[PDB]
């Protein structure tokens, strides 16, 4: 390509661009003065930083991201993705992790969905390609198509859907900041079974990756991963 390869970019110390969405709080997302942070968004600066490098990042609709991956839209996607599919598995790689975090189900109050078991033929609203959008089909729930999460929970509020699977930590955030939503968690994802994101990469790239992993792990041991997780969920995350 006209801009050279990823690790030629990281060994001489050019531009490299990360797709993010920057609408999914505590993990991507504009503060009050128009900021992207968020902690895959800083995880991603501190990288860049170890490495030398330029980063640009290309803010894209959930449904675009890997898709936007494969076909040249970005570099790299640092936006709480694991390779949870067989067909993630087969094309990307993933860095060492940054974090670890899991999935939990929201149904709205007094509702009778206590499970992922219990959401068959459920209006489920999800990013459909997300692999909570990918978990809920699978369950055989009828999809909603949207946004993101605070989408999701608006339906869910406004009972236009009756489910949806994220994050236990961003829908703890939103829980935070909407205290009376008239949701809830109903279920958790095994805690055991946590999902560990990283930096996501085209295969090909095996370099790179090398080059992400060893900043990513000196980030975690100089603290840095430590206090970015105190900051944006009150608890470090990057260690299982």
């Amino acid at each position: 390509a006209i801009s050279g390869s990823l690790i030629e970019r990281i060994n001489n110390k050019g531009t490299v661009t990360v797709g993010t969405e920057g609408t999914y709080a505590p993990f991507t997302y504009h503060d009050k003065d128009g900021k992207l942070t968020g902690y895959d968004v800083e995880v991603t600066r501190a990288v860049a930083e170890k490495l030398g490098v330029k980063v640009e990042f290309k803010e894209t609709q959930w449904d675009s991201m890997m898709a936007g991956l494969k076909a040249g839209r970005f570099d790299v996607v640092a936006n709480q993705v694991g390779l949870t599919s067989p067909e993630r598995q087969a094309t990307f790689d993933k860095s060492e992790p940054y974090s670890w975090s899991g999935a939990v189900l929201v149904a709205h109050n007094d509702s009778n969905i206590k499970s992922i078991a219990d959401i068959k033929g459920v209006k489920t609203a999800q990013s459909l390609t997300s692999n909570y959008g990918e978990k809920a089909k699978a369950a055989g729930a009828q999809l909603v198509p949207v946004d993101g999460l605070a989408q999701s929970l608006t339906l869910i509020e406004q009972k236009r859907a009756d489910a949806t699977l994220n994050d236990e930590l961003a829908v703890l955030d939103y829980l935070k900041k909407n205290p009376n939503a008239g949701v809830k968690i109903v279920w958790s994802a095994p805690a055991d079974e946590k999902v560990g994101s990283g930096l996501i990469v085209n295969k090909g790239n095996d370099e790179a990756v090398a080059k992400f992993s060893t900043a990513i792990n000196e980030l975690k041991a100089d603290g840095t991963l430590k206090k970015l997780g105190e900051q944006f969920f009150g608890k470090d995350i990057s260690v299982q």
